[PDB]
Parts: structure tokens; sequence; C-alpha cells
């Protein structure tokens, strides 16, 4: 029983981290086979930030300015090129703990462990979940650039973020491992404000599904509702629509519990509206929404 | 910039993780040079622990009765014993991953990291504090005892925790790896309720500070308090007294924000008295109190 925010084990993230320097900036690079990755900002000056040219500061680089070190070892760079806004450092040397490992792109409300580190070193394992306003809202210093968010299928681990940008408003923005941003955000300090940081509404309710299972039962009302009845709520309190393909991915914890998909968003619904009046959901005063269903079917089944 | 509740990177505990079987029951050990730790309720049948004797049931066990498998690979059991609620399997073996370790008996308030496992296989990783109670508040699935829970200081693991019971109000109760559980509780299946669980007072303050540090202000107030006042307050709101060791120990947050602990008692004293008014703190609508001073500064500074 319990009910925790839970990270996947890092070791295997941990075994590629290294750091990467160029010129005067240190950041952390991800070592699988024999490329090092990272972010391209690695060549620019924080004057350099205000309006890059990367193609044109990329030129000035060779590969004996990227240095690249493992533990206290330092690796041979072989290539180098930029793939969109990551780096990819071609080394003498494959990463002898590679894991089996894909370069997945997710969706937003898909939640994803990130190992913060800095320079090259991990310092802490916490659970992320991509907004749907493409941000996320993580724990990076300067220097925590290159750090990476992931999911881990047995021992496969699927990389789906790397760290590049906080926002003025101290949220954070960043790419896949093919350097593609999440969302409109740009490697450049410029004016880039997020849109609505809205709630994940199916994560929501697969947290009152995990809540129930593990006895906590309070908000377990007498009403039930429909999609569009539910949606009309929704969108007066900023939570993402509900479509058929949410209710039928929460189907297995509906059968679990035997409480209907739409009995529990009529539950949702009268807290949006009536709120928590002090009490507390698995210890949260607030609905938590960086749970997926299938979050919360692991570690309600303890997948390994 | 931005809070998360941070988990120490796994891998170094990882690296430890066995699977431990006597007759029919399976849970986690801790490999650490050429001994296997684990719970000596592995000995038990569920019926066992209504009213076990552990020395006697440990008189049937043989060597040969403990089943310690390492990934795929078998450890020989060369030896065991039982030191208070443990067992110490000795293998032939040492275990190559062991990283530099010691055994700590923490106390009620702090904070460390938890690898939850099953069949000897890692699931997650999270951050819990030892409950003023003795109780933890984890995420245990039946299988997951003898999962640990550690702090790590730059190369070195102090494992503090090793989960054995949960009770019948879904918290967790375990030992530190001498075997001796923390707080009053048994590893026995018998009527064991828990003691008040107040609000680590000192841990509050530490993330009201880190609030500060990443722009979350709204809360400070133009008032002061005593430790005394405060303290009638805390008493009220089931709060740990805070005393001057607590005030100490603040002392290099008060000196980064500029703060004075006993302003920062004032905004905590409103807060507790007023509420949130449906305002968020780093993204909670509860004082959150699993983080250390020690932790804030980690975080706050970005060790590795």
């Amino acid at each position: 029983s319990g009910f925790r925010k839970m990270a996947f084990p890092s070791g295997k993230v941990e075994g590629c981290m290294v750091q990467v320097t160029c010129g005067t900036t240190t950041l952390n690079g991800l070592w699988l086979d024999d490329v090092v990755y990272c972010p391209r900002h690695v060549i620019c000056t924080s004057e350099d930030m205000l309006n890059p040219n990367y193609e044109d500061l990329l030129i000035r680089k060779s590969n004996h300015n990227f240095l690249v070190q493992a533990g206290n070892v330092q690796l041979r760079v072989i290539g180098h090129s930029m793939q969109n806004c990551v780096l990819k450092l071609k080394v003498d040397t494959a990463n002898p703990k590679t894991p089996k490992y894909k370069f997945v792109r997710i969706q937003p409300g898909q939640t994803f462990s990130v190992l913060a580190c800095y320079n090259g070193s991990p310092s802490g394992v916490y659970q992320c979940a991509m907004r749907p306003n493409f941000t996320i809202k993580g724990s990076f210093l300067n220097g925590s650039c290159g750090s990476v968010g992931f999911n881990i299928d047995y021992d496969c681990v699927s990389f789906c973020y790397m760290h590049h940008m906080e926002l003025p408003t101290g949220v954070h923005a960043g790419t896949d491992l093919e350097g593609n941003f999440y969302g409109p955000f740009v490697d450049r300090q410029t004016a880039q404000a997020a849109g609505t940081d809205t709630t994940i509404t199916v994560n929501v309710l697969a947290w009152l599904y995990a809540a129930v299972i593990n006895g906590d039962r309070w908000f377990l009302n007498r009403f039930t509702t429909t999609l569009n009845d539910f949606n009309l709520v929704a969108m007066k309190y900023n939570y993402e629509p509900l479509t058929q393909d949410h209710v039928d991915i929460l189907g297995p914890l509906s059968a679990q519990t035997g409480i209907a998909v739409l009995d529990m968003c009529a539950s949702l619904k009268e807290l949006l509206q009536n709120g928590m009046n002090g009490r507390t959901i698995l210890g949260s005063a607030l609905l938590e929404d960086e749970f997926t269903p299938f979050d919360v079917v692991r570690q309600c089944s303890g997948v390994t």
C-alpha cells in the first residue's frame, strides 16, 4: 500500500552521463555507443545566447575544442555534427555501459524521470510530466543542461528529453534526443512566454483510481456524468478535454476498482466545484496530474 | 530554478539488490561485501507472522534453505546469523559492485531515498522521511520487504532503512541495517497502531526558504515571533517544537535569503492560522515537511 511520486531507477542512465566543455561552457552529455549527445548551446557564451547563429558559431569549433570527460577519463572526439538543437560528438570509444535504448518523442501529459546532473555527475532523480504547454516543471541549476529525461521498459531506456532552457518564469524547455524542442521554444535568450498550463485530466483520474486502490475514498460520490458534461466543467477549470481514448486507457483501473470512468469523472467534477474542504488525497491538497494511467498500474502492480 | 522532491541516484544501490527466498517466501536482500542482509521474517509463513518465535523457526533453517539470486546467478550461502530483526547471510562471493558504505540510524525528521524492489529487481526510487512517530509513508507491495533506504555523501552510501512491515493503517515500519526497528514496532502481524504523525517544523521552514529562493514569496509577511510564541502555535497544529538547534541548522538559509529564522517562523505561524486560501507554494497546497535543511541547501546548490 501507499502511493509515491516514483522515478525509474537511474543506474542505467548514470552510466551514460559525461561532462562536455566547449571553451568556458561546461554542461552534461549523454554517451550512447560511440556518440555523445549534448545541447548545441554548449558552443555559446552567455553573450552569444541573446542572438546565436549556431551554424556560424560551429564553424569556429573543431573536434579538439569539445572536451568530453567520463568520470576522470578523457574521451577522444573524432567527429561532430549538429542535428536540430543537439550536437552529436563522435568519440573513439563505445560507452561500455550503454543500455538497450530508444529515442522517443513524448506527448503532453506523459511522465518521465529526470536525472539532474552537474559536470557529468548525477545529483538526483525526480519525476516530471510534459505539460500541455510543452514546458516541464523541473529542478535545474546552471550546469544542468544536457541532463536527460527517460522511461524504462524492463531493460530498455527510452530517452525522451534533454534539458536546454529555463524560461524567465522559471519553467523548463528542452528537446527530444533528435534535438527538436518540445513546443515552440528556441535555444535563444529571448522573450519566450509559456501558454496555459492546463491540468492533465486523464492523469488526475488515474491518480483518483490510485487513491481508491490505496484506501483514500472520501471523495467518491453518488453521481455520474457524461464526457460532454464533464468537459464543460473541465474547460471552466483549465483541465484538458477528456476523450473516449482517455476513457479506454482508464479501462483497466475501472475494472480493478469497479468504479466506472464516468462515475470517477463525476467525483472529479465535484472536487473541482467544491474543492478539498481542507482534506487530502494520497497526502496531497491538490489534484495530482503527474501520474499517467500506466504509472498507476505499474506502481499498483510492482513492475520491475 | 525549480524545486522537486528529489531522490539520490539509485545506481550504487541497484548494484546491491538480490532476491532472497526461504521456502515459499521471496523478498529482497542487500548484498554488501560477502554478506546479504534481509528481514528475518523471510523464514515465516503468513501463519507464522501472527506469533513468530524467530529463534525457534530459525533452528529449522540451514544455509542451503536460503536461496540468494543476484540477477540470474545463484550465490552460495556459507553461513547465516540473526542480528535483531535482520538475517545476515554470508555468501562465498564479495559483491563486486559494493560501494563505499556505512550503516546509520537516522533520527525522526531525516529524509532518505527508497529503492523499491521486487524479486531483487529495482522498480522505482522515491524520497521518504522518518516520521516523528517512527513510521514512513512509503509505496510497498507484497514482495517489497528488504527494499532499503539510503542517503549518499559523494560516493559513500549511508544505508538507514530496510522495509519490514505495513501497519493496518497502510503506513510502513522497518529497521536500520543492524536490524533494530525504528520506533516501537515489531515484526509480528499484531495490533500496532502509530502515534501522532506530527509535522516536521524545521523541514517546513527549510522548504519555505527553498520557496523564497525559487521566487515563491507571497506568504512572506510583516511579522516576527519568538521560539516560545511560535511553539504555542506549533503545539496547537501538531507541529514538532522548534529548538534553538533547529534555528542554528537553518542559519545558512537565513543568511542566503536574508530572512531571519524567526521571521520565517512568523510567516509559518500565519500560514497555519490563515491557511493557504487556495494558493500554492512550490506547487503544493500543503506545507511540505519531507525536505531537510541539508536537502534544501543540496538541491539549491547542485551537489553531486
